[PDB]
């Protein structure tokens, strides 16, 4: 996350990280005790999922192996369309005040809405600097028609501001008015240029796919 600040402790109990061993790979969200939602670009042969702490490596965090994952069938490596994936945990996440199911959307929040994006991705660019504490930044929703770099994607940013997501933030949540509205997808490199908004998968357009994919892989 660029030009953000540490998230208030305990305010992201539905946030997870996908690690390759102990190395950050992507963000994600906990859908339920057996499933994580992330970006399709995050695909790996297997994952270690971090839950239950704003600090990576925290001895109190839960770590769970996840062997299986399922991309949305329309995913394009070139256009970034359909950049979402479900990761099946090998063992159930233990729920508590620090591990909670995310609130999925029932409606699409419109352009102009203030939202928050969070992650453990780099805070600098092009030099990488990975924070241990989960970082947050507030950004405003931008229609894909108003987003020069781009019907199921959104952009988000603040006019004349560097605030954005970066490497390591893919798959993490963009939340608005208490619901999940986006997953970080992609943007310009180097990160953090003003008026260069990041692109997100618009979660409200994938309700059916998320529910059905989980039901088809019980
Ligand atoms: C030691 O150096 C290291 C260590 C680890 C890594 C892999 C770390 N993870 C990844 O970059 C993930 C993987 C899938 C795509 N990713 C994004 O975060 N994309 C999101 C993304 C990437 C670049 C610019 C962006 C601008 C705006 C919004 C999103 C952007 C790299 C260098």
């Amino acid at each position: 996350i660029i030009d953000g600040a540490p998230c208030a402790r305990g305010s992201h109990p539905w946030q997870v990280a996908l690690l390759s061993g102990n190395q950050l790979h992507c963000g994600g969200v906990l859908v339920n005790e057996r499933w994580v939602l992330t970006a399709a670009h995050c695909k790996m042969n297997e994952y270690t999922v971090h839950l239950g702490s704003d600090t990576l490596g925290d001895r109190r965090a839960q770590r769970i192996k996840a062997s299986k994952s399922f991309r949305h069938p329309g995913y394009s490596t070139q256009t970034h369309v359909n950049d979402l994936m479900l990761v099946k945990l090998n063992s159930q996440a233990r729920l508590s005040s620090m591990v909670k199911k995310v609130r999925l959307p029932s409606r699409c929040e419109p352009p102009g809405t203030t939202c928050t994006v969070s992650g453990w991705g780099t805070t600098t660019s092009p030099d990488v600097t990975f924070p241990s504490d989960l970082m947050c930044v507030d950004v405003k929703l931008i229609s894909p028609q108003d987003c020069t770099k781009v019907n199921s994607m959104l952009c988000a940013g603040i006019p004349d501001s560097k605030k954005n997501a970066c490497n390591g933030d893919s798959g993490g949540p963009l939340v608005c008015r208490g619901t999940l509205q986006g997953l970080v997808s992609w943007g310009t490199f180097p990160c953090g240029q003003p008026n260069d908004p990041g692109v997100y998968t618009q979660v409200c357009k994938f309700t059916k796919w998320i529910n059905d994919t989980m039901k088809k892989h019980r």
